[PDB]
């Protein structure tokens, strides 16, 4: 069934607050973590980051009906910000801005 039940519907909400949460600036933080690169495009990625996420694969396990609960959603968001954080460094733009997510996501559950 294509039908979203009412715990996907929960975990639609904390998806689309933190894809759709903008900056101070009206940046649109989640834009860049949509998609990683492949293992052709990007390979040294994979040999570091041993769980490698991205909010397409997320989106498609919520919708698939294969979280069993908003938890272990926010884990594998967890998962992405932290993969961020550890293979770009902290000078660049999307480390920080994982940070930022990871803040939105949290305050996000936390108020649910
Ligand atoms: C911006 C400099 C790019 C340098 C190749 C890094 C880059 C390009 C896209 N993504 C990343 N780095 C990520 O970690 C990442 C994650 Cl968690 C999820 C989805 C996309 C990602």
């Amino acid at each position: 069934s294509k039908y979203m039940t009412p715990m996907q519907q929960k975990l639609n909400e904390v998806y689309e607050a933190v894809k759709n949460y903008t900056d101070k600036r009206g940046r649109r933080l989640s834009a860049i973590f949509l998609r990683l690169p492949s293992r052709s495009e990007l390979p040294d990625y994979y040999l570091t980051i041993k769980k490698p996420m991205d909010m397409e694969k997320i989106r498609s396990h919520m919708m698939a009906n294969k979280y069993q609960d908003i938890d272990s959603m926010v884990e594998d968001f967890v998962m992405m910000f932290n993969n961020a954080c550890t293979y770009n460094e902290p000078e660049s733009l999307i480390y920080k801005d994982a940070l930022v997510l990871h803040k939105v996501l949290l305050e996000t559950r936390r108020d649910l």
